[PDB]
């Protein structure tokens, strides 16, 4: 029938019906629940080296257009039928078929409105969607990509956007780009061990140093696109530096948070990531929306294994950093995030804080059960890296699901990719 | 056959193959994942009225003595022989069986350490265990659990002790504890309909006014003891004043932080759980540890369904309470647990901050994977209410299954109690 699940905040219930429309992926089983794995087979879309079998993908294309149809405020009936029929022989004698453009708009929206890791939901239906997919070289999609930059930055005034790229055919002419998001900071190996900048894209910048580029050993230098077009091997472009809009932290009581000379750039965009669609698959559909103050302050910045600076920062401000006990990393966090959210206002770029994201959410959230009797969730993901009972979200029951469209992950190209010089 | 988690904060990585001996009780399937679900029927064991069937029992008696037995340094074979046939010859004469001393401590120490949600499972060895099983009135309750409260304040020195009542028989006769904890706040509905005291505890603090406990309308007024003998109608009995200890807030720095005029009591015990061990079940199994700081800061002060002191203390630290953006919330939660945790270090009293508690997780939670190769973990309840992030157990992945002996959920007395008079 359905489940319920309560909100021990507000005292709100809902009635979750469209879980029953999901895709039996997940591992959870009676016996155990898996829901703590972060990167999952089950949410990852592999590879594949052959076509998808156009049988298989027919009664996925027919369930797609049925979607499409089905979401229209007045019905269409002779276009919905019109459209069954004509996609049902394009796949017969085509073994695949092509999205309209309305079709394709709705399908990337749907697939943002099905993400339950993402907090921002309530934009679902404002997105920008660039059609690339009829680009045919890796120069193009590098244009392709700075339109998008240029378009999303809006001189801090950020939007957000998508560009498709063409969609899989028999997987070996995948087109994809490497980076896991379009604006990253290079993380060096040193002589010693010790790792300089961001230490979490060290082996895709390494991968940019065997393949030519320079490296400058700096703690904030911006990696380069590794584009791969046709499944030809990946070229390297920079993206044009003027292009690539940045924030620098300050905090607006401590004079001295200057001096940690930190910054980070303004765009968040995911950049590896699978569109799936009407058993259709497009490896290449870069994306962005703003930043959640939290993404930095907090993860980017005092994770251990990234910036880690929370050690430097609780000296700075003379707290007891001797002794947890006084809950010096507590106060150091906030402070850090204060930078953040105070910097990037001062810039006057666009950002978020997770008590309004939280909020947000749950107004989004409550529309979608009042349309479609659910909203896929994934709580470990969604309540904030700090404060976190202090949002609402905390204390949201919720169901978590796949549907379709989807956003699915997918294995490292330097894993799976032979190099063919 | 396993699992492999991994912690991506340190890169360390086990391997679970624990959960496979786990029961088929969850509600997660292939579909979709309810592991955010607060109190499942999953993790409840609630009430019956005919005794558990012996040819169900009798699995559930065996494999419970060969686990105890398979416990010992050196087996003792002829001890673990012996047992299974007097369980079996007991169990097929009287449809039941009674445990032994060690058996029972044994089964709470166990019970204690496959508790998903309990982040202190680092002092599952150290736990004192009060045999009430030859239990026969609600003031023998009621002195049994006053002598529970005394051993385990031990004047601000905590220690962890649970108490056992009789076993559950033909479900009529059920010995339990109505409260959820030994020592709880009233929950004062006042006329202009707002909330005096815990809200948290509304219903019961009426059931008590209902049953001739006279209301102090006080904001801090520990609650009678609602004690089921027998399967018999309720009887309240107060718990001696100081009995239990209590402590009064102050912040270290903000001297008008006395005047909110705040305090909690000292120890936190559990009393609402029924204990299953070898197919027997103990509906009446009160026990407690110590106090992790953000269980009162965090939650039981700012959470908007309990004292929600948030916004009031905010404007005592004069931060711009108007402007989510300012982080102003996230100030005051910290002082707030600074305060907590100052106190309780100032009267001398067991509290344990919850980094230091993330920290000693870890530990047991590797010492569990060596020795028993596995850990039922529930990441949504281990991770701390603020700052997630800046703990180890935040990045750790885990596997949440349920095991044997165990502390299940009931179903709120009240609801289901057939009255007499
Ligand atoms: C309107 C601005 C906006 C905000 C604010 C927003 N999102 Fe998301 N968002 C995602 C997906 C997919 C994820 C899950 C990312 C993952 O698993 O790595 C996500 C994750 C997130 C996360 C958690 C990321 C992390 O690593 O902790 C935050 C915070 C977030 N989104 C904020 C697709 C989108 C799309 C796609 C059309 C758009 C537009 C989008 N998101 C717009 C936004
Ligand atoms: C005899 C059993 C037992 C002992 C001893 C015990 N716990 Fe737990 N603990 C539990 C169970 C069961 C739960 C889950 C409670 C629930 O779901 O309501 C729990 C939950 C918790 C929670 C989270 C619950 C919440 O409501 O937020 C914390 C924090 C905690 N324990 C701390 C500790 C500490 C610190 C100690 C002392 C070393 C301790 N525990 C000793 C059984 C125990
Ligand atoms: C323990 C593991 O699941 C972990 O790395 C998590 C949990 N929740 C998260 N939630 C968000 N939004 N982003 C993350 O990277 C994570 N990581
Ligand atoms: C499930 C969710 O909606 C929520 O009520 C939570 C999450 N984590 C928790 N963690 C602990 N320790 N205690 C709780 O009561 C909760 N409640
Ligand atoms: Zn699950």
């Amino acid at each position: 029938r359905h489940v319920r699940i309560k909100n021990w905040g507000s005292g709100m219930t809902f009635q979750d019906t469209l879980h029953h429309k999901a895709k039996g992926i997940l591992t959870c089983r009676s016996k155990s629940c898996l829901g703590s794995i972060m990167t999952p087979k089950s949410l990852t879309r592999g590879p594949r080296d052959k076509p998808t079998p156009p049988d298989e993908l027919l009664p996925q294309a027919i369930e797609f257009v049925n979607q499409y149809y089905g979401s229209f405020k007045e019905a269409k009936i002779e276009e919905h039928l019109a459209r069954v029929e004509a996609v049902t022989k394009e796949i017969e004698t085509t073994g695949t078929y092509q999205l309209t453009g309305d079709e394709l708009i709705f399908a990337t929206k749907q697939a943002w409105r099905n993400a339950p890791r993402c907090i921002g939901r309530i934009q679902w239906s404002n997105l920008q969607v660039f059609d690339a997919r009829s680009c045919s070289t890796a120069r193009e999609m590098f244009e392709h990509i700075c339109r998008h930059v240029r378009y999303s930055t809006n001189n801090g005034n950020i939007r957000s956007a998508i560009t498709v790229f063409p969609q899989r055919s028999d997987g070996k002419h995948d087109f994809r780009v490497w980076n896991a998001q379009l604006i990253r900071y290079a993380g060096y190996q040193m002589p010693d061990g010790s790792i300089r900048g961001d230490p979490a894209n060290v082996e895709i910048t390494q991968l940019c140093i065997d393949l030519g580029w320079k490296p400058k050993y700096g703690r904030f230098d911006v990696l380069p696109l590794v584009l791969q077009a046709n499944g030809r091997d990946p070229e390297l472009f920079e993206i044009p530096p003027d292009l690539v809009l940045e924030v620098a932290m300050e905090h607006p009581k401590y004079e001295w948070f200057r001096e940690l000379e930190l910054k980070w750039y303004a765009l968040p965009a995911v950049a590896n990531m699978l569109l799936e669609v009407g058993g259709l698959e497009f490896p290449g559909c870069p994306f962005n929306g703003w930043y959640m103050g939290t993404e930095i302050g907090v993860r980017d910045f005092c994770d251990v294994q990234r910036y880690n600076i929370l050690e430097e920062v609780g000296r700075r401000m003379g707290l007891e950093t001797h002794k947890l006990a006084s809950l010096w990393k507590d106060q150091a966090v906030v402070e850090i995030n204060i930078a953040v959210l105070h910097s990037f206002q001062k810039q006057n770029v666009t950002i978020m804080d997770h008590h309004s994201a939280a909020e947000s959410f749950m107004k989004y959230m409550q529309n979608e059960y009042r349309s479609r009797g659910g909203c896929p969730a994934d709580w470990i993901w969604l309540v904030p890296p700090m404060s976190g009972s202090i949002t609402p979200v905390f204390h949201q029951e919720m169901l978590n699901y796949v549907l379709s469209p989807f956003y699915y992950y997918q294995v490292e190209a330097w894993k799976t990719h032979v190099w063919q010089d």
